[PDB]
């Protein structure tokens, strides 16, 4: 069973997530 996170997305998913603690 695989986890669903923020971090197991590719990093191209996370450039397009401006989180709290998402700074580019």
């Amino acid at each position: 069973m695989t986890r669903s996170a923020f971090a197991n997305l590719p990093l191209w998913k996370q450039q397009n997530l401006k989180k709290e603690k998402g700074l580019f």
